[PDB]
């Protein structure tokens, strides 16, 4: 009987969208989003996976269900994009991969495999984080601890604070890395900064878990995999949950990957029927159009070609929009060094505003962004950046 | 680490499929298949889907998230199959759906929002049941008990010994009734049952979910949900969850939804919430193409008049089959009453052969079964219905 179930609590994003749509003055800015958006305000469906959809609308013949873990092609390919073409990696064949419902769906069954087929029991998260990742986490019954990471000062990668924290951590304990993107704070660890944490993961016998869900937004595709590529160097086991939600911008196709590595192929093969098995129980086998369509625009020269200048396009927008934002803050006039915008990766950062003021500028301009003051910068066009930079010098 | 993590256990259909895709001998027959196929021996793509999907590739502008609950008009849809046209359930605004990665996915958050929402702690499946319900039951942490439902001798619904292990059953227990096409026997409970089992459900406090994932393939769309309407009108709460991976022959599409009843819309609501919450933590939102293939077909009159079309060819053609498949073995010269076939519903039914039997029709003819003796009767067309019938014969 459900009379007395508690109502489930306001998720921050979520709750802010529908607050922004009831603001009856259109010169208001939602920065809370998450999800790209163009010089137009507008989250596009790609040029390359509109081809690949009346490719495939041409020739599909049946709807029959995939294997668990996806169509072949699609594990491949993002094989290759997330450990490089030639990666021993793969020629080994230590690596498996399933095809899951989003980046969120491949974290859950990480998470369900994790807390039914092995000793793990603390996921440690960075702080701040992707809050959803908490909750993936807790309803698989692991449990979240959480290893420093912003310097809510300097404006960067408390990297002290971190490997301080991560000493608590002991050995089979999940550590969760943000491949490239971190989100929220855009602030990734540098190569060697990677390769340090690469080599104490190892030290202490940390599980790595890379959350990789922007491969393309920092720097490129196979740059922004060069940390899970010198910690997949390092490991004899790593787990990697990767989506192409904003990447391929198919958000609503759940389209994403959860690839184990293992020490060989007879060990990878054998955890992977578990992560199988976990599947099975949750979702039975993964949704085909998303994955089919990135598994063709990938496999497809001309497509890829179109696809990647796509991305790249995306991910200069987002690196115009930061030095702008810095600009046209320095410019309607305040002080403030909002220069650490321009060295963040990715659609987020913390612009450092308190809730007192992100509050206020919701209330008194219409600009809304999360509580946290993480402020999506695709949001941002040319257009609305002078509005928008007047709100937050008035606030400051 | 995952060296000694144990290799998943072989899933009965799943193995059978391969061990057929092994066999030299195209006279082979697959009656595992457990999805729709046609005279052909194909899964084709619906017409009216590939409409809709050509539809969809000339108007989606956004891949954008859907919201944790899917796309609204495909939730609406869903609950006017379910419950009728006019149900008070509907216009009292007690239900809610939640699109989900397809019936499984359902069956996964109906099973997770109650592990972690409410006292239930059991959930009853029929002896015998598709497998899948109790690995789905089980991975979010409920027990799950049998109670009886084949009479196997007589080919029927032991009505008796059902009820009678159903009052081990205590209140708040949650009891999975199949709405129609019961896997794996096609016996389904008659209206007159349905009704007695409402009334039990009602005196004992059960908590019925229905596993909707045939509608449309008994006698026909509203006819099937007349078990479920009797329960509905009856219960003030229920949970539903079905699946459009057959009759929309979307398999691959997971497309699926899991409808809560509660006693009224503030109560609906108010459990709802905590339906999206395990959603969030299970794979975020739904995939967009399948339901958006389902609330265009079912919104428009001329596309689903074909798709109506399109099932009750299905439907009929599962009906020639059970009846040529009794004529070609009563003809092919054995002795058995294989009549109870023609009673059953939907694709599967209970050949009533033993596993040495099914090996044996496996290993001499290259007949591939499940070794419960389910047969599906959609892998039979008019053309293998004969080697088919005369292997059975001969191992009779
Ligand atoms: C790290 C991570 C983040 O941060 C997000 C979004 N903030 C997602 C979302 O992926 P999706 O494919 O939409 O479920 C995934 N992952 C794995
Ligand atoms: C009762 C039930 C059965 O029996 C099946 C298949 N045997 C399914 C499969 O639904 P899907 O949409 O493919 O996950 C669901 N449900 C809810």
């Amino acid at each position: 009987m459900f009379e007395n179930i508690t109502a489930a609590p306001a998720d921050p994003i979520l709750g802010l969208a529908d607050l922004f749509r009831a603001d009856e003055r259109p010169g208001k800015i939602n920065l809370g989003i998450g999800v790209y958006k163009d010089e137009t305000g507008k989250t596009p469906v790609l040029t390359s996976v509109k081809k690949a959809e009346q490719y495939l609308l041409e020739n599909e013949t049946t709807k029959n269900y995939l294997g668990i873990d996806g169509i072949p092609e699609f594990g491949r390919c993002t094989q290759e994009l997330l450990f490089g073409k030639g990666s021993a990696l793969i020629n080994d064949k230590r690596a498996r991969t399933a095809q899951t419902p989003g980046g969120t769906g491949a974290l859950r069954v990480a998470a369900d495999f994790l807390a039914k087929n092995t000793s793990v029991k603390r996921v440690w998260v960075s702080n701040p984080s992707w809050p959803n990742h908490k909750s993936v986490f807790n309803s698989a019954g692991l449990e979240v601890r959480e290893y420093a990471y912003y310097d809510a000062e300097n404006h960067t990668l408390d990297f002290d604070a971190l490997i301080n924290s991560l000493n608590e951590a002991q050995a089979g304990d999940v550590v969760l890395f943000h491949g490239c993107c971190h989100n929220p704070t855009g602030i990734d660890p540098t190569l060697e900064q990677w390769q340090t944490l690469a080599q104490l993961s190892v030290e202490k016998g940390w599980l790595p878990l890379f959350a990789f869900a922007y491969q393309g937004f920092a720097r490129g595709l196979e740059e922004d995999a060069e940390g899970l590529r010198a910690f997949a160097a390092m490991h004899k086991e790593l787990i990697v949950a990767s989506s192409y939600s904003k990447n391929f911008g198919l958000y609503n196709e759940r389209v994403g990957a959860c690839t184990l590595v293992a020490a060989d192929s007879e060990t990878v093969d054998r955890a992977f029927s578990q992560m199988k098995a976990a599947i099975r129980a949750n979702y039975s086998n993964p949704p085909a159009h998303g994955a089919s369509v990135v598994a063709t625009i990938l496999s497809n020269d001309a497509l890829r070609a179109i696809w990647e200048q796509e991305l790249t396009d995306m991910r200069q927008r987002i690196q115009r929009m930061r030095q702008l934002f810095v600009n046209t803050l320095q410019e309607k006039g305040a002080n403030r060094d909002f220069s650490f915008i321009i060295k963040q990766n990715g659609m987020f950062s913390f612009s450092g505003l308190t809730k007192e003021q992100v509050l206020r500028l919701r209330e008194e301009f219409g600009v809304y962004a999360v509580a946290s003051g993480r402020v999506n910068v695709a949001g941002m066009t040319p257009d609305n950046m002078a509005p928008l930079c007047e709100a937050i010098v008035a606030v400051l």
